[PDB]
């Protein structure tokens, strides 16, 4: 095969539309369960809020793992991190309830201590295995200037154990004891800074601020002087770029360009 | 607020100038004391030099905190780490005097072993916790093709530990022996890329190459024969943006843009 | 020196064909003897095996470095990982006997769990001051949405190495038993996205074919419907590069480009 | 040893008697292939004609086990794969978890327990059998942490904060009911294997990569010496030993040595 | 010493009239203790006997707690995290009972604690702040121990203990006016090889109330199991020397912690 | 083997006849050994006798130091890579002293020494190189040893030892012309176990200099507690085979490393 086409122009699209039956018209279509994968208490809330009330309502499962217990996020020295972690499962269980999400799957890793490797890799898998979603959401560990470790080895996480996932040598006890290989229908990035998809959620904006404010412990009045006008802009950003109010963007691509694609970066 | 804006180029603005009160008219006016991180023996002069004698004329205190001890750079079959390293903290005080520098701490990771976890940064979080300073420089650790990993990581970890000096949970040792929390004001990136503050050094220039070549170790004539013309090339870079003949970039951001900012690429 | 030239350009010009004397034009020009290092068995030979045979044509004598064992490719639960790391070894051997490699030094680091660290690349300067190589391959760690962890370490640990190979004090086991530190010449990044020097292999693309589609375990039939016309697609991004049908892309810089260079992507 | 006795008998309720008895699943823990058919092959076979279900689990591959330059590691584990499994089913053992750290290398942290506490709340076994991590002089490794991360796992295979997803998707806590230590220098419990031994030879002969002729010249002797050194202390002639103490003596007690 | 006869004879002199290390009471002059502990509870548990004893003496007695318990509970409706917030409320319930009034909280994960250089500088960090005279720990050598928290915490407490007083060791410290500090005497609980035992059948009593105070970890039901276990702990140690109950601690000179292979003579 | 019939004749039969075992003169055979130190002075002080009688039979002896001594001193003016530079010019002096032709210096950083896979590969690839008849080490169940560096590379070594005839162990080494080797002996010091004592009494003023030879770690202060405790321990090893200083040694054969319930013994 393709030992006809001319230009690269034409080979790249040949493959997209036909080689990967891949488009950007409505990638979240048929998915009947979804995870989401936040770092932090509030995350899933902040970074696809809209949406995940929007997948709520049409009736898909959405399901939340939060990779840390919230541990760190005081400035008040009488709030122990344990007792924030205490404040941050109700105000993260509070939330989602608004959102229309039942499941959330702590995995306990510290607040500024998520560890990077095979150990979390499995916590992931077994998930993805058990709930065998069609859907995986993440942040994008690519996104510039991302300072948090947390959040860069959230997404790069993610992304792994989603391939990792179908591997049965990969955590082979899995399989031994009734967990098969799953593999994800597709990926999809927020927090993100090359969105290819991007979501109305501008009937939702107010909702999505109310669901992110259940985190009380994290936005006072004194923070959300600062912090609505900052998520306003940020939904603005991606909403401008579909020409509407506020939108949620994401990046979803072939899973194929996420290993040796000189050229991801065209989609 | 923010509800009432037409456009997200409005709501950018907006909030820069109204919510964050952020420029780069002189970021750095408000200084009384600073430190400057270097990964190795020799980082602060050659990629900031210039800029630390203006800072020092003014009194701004500046203190060093350089991460590793050079045990490595030598290609010399007959000189030994500890010898290197011994002869390159005397090079250092020399060229730090040369600079108004009169405080280093030396973390004495070794070359080519600088860690990246928690423990180092309690190190520096311990060290901004005491001098309290306004502003910390560091390496820009997204700078393209760096390859040394000890300049990357120090990159990281000195934006994280600046923002996790805050927080009382981390390393709750050094409240519990009287250390407390610290805001630091600004971050400023060396070693960029994107540089959006530059700084004149077209005076200080010559005195900028002997605050570097006192790192004799290193610039030997031979090869101050490649490194020299490198230098001044990489002094021009950042002149011409500003017009002038030598200059040092810097990128300096709110703080907010560190994390979740998908427009942090904007400024 | 340098203090003559008026801008930032012709300093760059003139540090690039004066000082450096770098060029792009023949940059595997003098090589005698070149390592190609791959993270898994069939890298090499999917990301190069063009540039492979027309080296080994011209008598340059080619070594492999495999990174990994390759225990985790496959979605075959009757295929343990122990069984199809042996069969890939053989894939191997047939796949570069093909393209007259007749060295292969397997590191067996299991697929997935590449280590980033000190060890490993001793390992890389135990086998790069033996053999003393002209030149060295590998992967672009920086290649975006790059997502297999050990393709971004086996560059990244590539590059380190190579400076690291001439270091003394470095790895210094190596020197008291009788291998010296070894400088090589250049490095050549593939799998990249900013490729500065092409090699056409129209002529070659059947034979980089076989030698990839030997590795069988990797590239069942109903596999080859997806990845034949990737690959085809691929080659033909760095054909229309240089105006031929298919090539092979890589970076290559002047060493120093490598380390605190802001202007390093002007290349 | 007015108090001692009392505690012994009147609280924790314990003894030597014949604490296999109570047994339906057992997990036997061995560090590599043949550990287990070297160090309790006879008490193997015993329980599973007794009607006992036994569980293997191996740590690691065996990856290193050979002084052969031709042979790779990865078709070593192969070859040592089918050597357990024909060994095993000699001792009637079923089924063998393989957890294929490479052999070596078995790390001690946190993730080899959560390995092992999935299958034991998985399993539900009655009886965890492991290798003594306080042997003395034991230079190898993986045997030593073999041992430590058996009894914390099982410890913590109780515990519903460790390892927590386990709970979230289905495998409740489990508790063991006792924990046996085999190649043991301070055995509390022997078992009579003469009626046994030409077979556990057998099993142990199945690891045909280990046990040459020119080996078995060494190890055989090795072999029946430590049987005796065990079965001596019962007036046997084969035996192999085990020791076994309540869960409480596996922390804080000065006196644990006493029984 | 190029004049002695035996090594008996060498040995005494050795401990007489060179480190003048004798066990009459080596607690006898002491003004500041820590007291490390890898899990609340463990002091009590191990010598609140002597920590009474000593507040009341004027000993300021501070604890390091190296972990927060997060995982000691079979209730699987108890989060690990408010776990933690409780046992961290007992501990300061059970540290008041004994004249305790400072805990330094290092805050690891009950089940994760390190062996590191990362967890020494911690305890290196408080000995050279508060420069105590004597630190008590758990024996790391106790037979059959099979808590990885208890021994590490033994093994850390005696490293951190002698590097507390090199100054290339977390050099930083000194750096900012945290400077060197010698320990006087270090003391091992959860002993099986004792040297040195204090009466407490006096305070028993006292003794068994603090232990009390961690609700979490001894229900009544439990309370079956435990008060026995420890009436029979307390036996061991006090008839040793001569009463009905006791707390035993090992006791070295510093050189015996390090090449000393008579060690165990003593 | 089935003729036998009690434990102690089957014991008997596998020391001698199977095993070949003995320790009347256990490195009579010795062309070449590597004596393994965790930090410079430990070669001297553990086993520095029985190295210069090595040395005066011809024997060559290699040293490996596993870490560079940068810790050891108190004084808050020098910094830790002097004390590396004058360390190892005080091992130089040192092994002149004892006719030591050469030391591998692997530089960890003392208190920071790793317990891992890379340094195994490290002494595998020195044991490789030089093929060494004896390997001398630290024993690392010397008990209430505290000190890490000692504990670890006494397990390092035995280990490395070990895994040195593994050609699937490191196996680069394999592939650039390091065959695999089989050490004949491994001996450990600083044992609490000693099986053979090498009567050092002659010797004994050579190897109390061999020692002050590390200037850093041996002031004449320091000196007037060290004197009688070296002195000490030469006695313990000596009073055994009944001479005045001895160096101890222990020896079991490969077998005994490894799930060996009567090691003990031997
Ligand atoms: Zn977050
Ligand atoms: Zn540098
Ligand atoms: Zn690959
Ligand atoms: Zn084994
Ligand atoms: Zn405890
Ligand atoms: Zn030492």
């Amino acid at each position: 095969m393709f030992e006809n086409v001319s230009t690269f122009e034409e080979a790249f699209n040949k493959l997209l539309k036909e080689v990967l039956e891949f488009n950007l018209e409505n990638p979240f279509e048929d998915a009947k369960k979804v995870i989401c994968i936040e770092p932090h208490p509030d995350d899933c809330a902040i970074g696809m809020g809209g949406t995940i009330k929007k997948l709520s309502d049409e009736g898909v499962e959405v399901i939340y793992i939060c990779m840390t217990d919230g541990y760190m996020g005081t400035t008040d020295e009488k709030l122990s991190g344990h007792e924030l972690a205490l404040i941050r499962r109700r105000e993260e269980e509070e939330s989602a309830k608004l959102l229309g999400v039942r499941k959330i799957y702590w995995l306990n890793y510290r607040d500024t201590e998520l560890p990077y490797s095979r150990e979390v890799r499995k916590d992931l898998v077994k998930i993805i295995r058990k709930e065998k979603p069609d859907g995986v959401f993440a942040p994008d560990p690519w996104l510039p200037y991302e300072s948090h470790p947390d959040h860069r080895r959230t997404g790069f996480l993610a992304i792994e154990s989603v391939a990792f996932s179908q591997l049965p040598n990969f955590s082979n006890i899995d399989i031994d004891i009734g967990l098969k290989p799953h593999s994800v229908s597709f990926i999809a990035l927020y927090y993100t800074h090359k969105p290819n998809y991007i979501v109305d959620i501008t009937d939702l904006m107010e909702l999505k601020l109310k669901a992110i404010r259940a985190h009380r412990s994290q936005f006072t009045d004194d923070i959300w002087e600062t912090w609505e006008p900052f998520l306003r802009t940020v939904t603005m950003f991606y909403g401008e770029k579909i020409g509407v109010r506020y939108g949620e963007g994401f990046r979803v691509m072939p899973g194929l360009f996420y290993h040796i694609t000189p050229f991801a970066d065209l989609i």
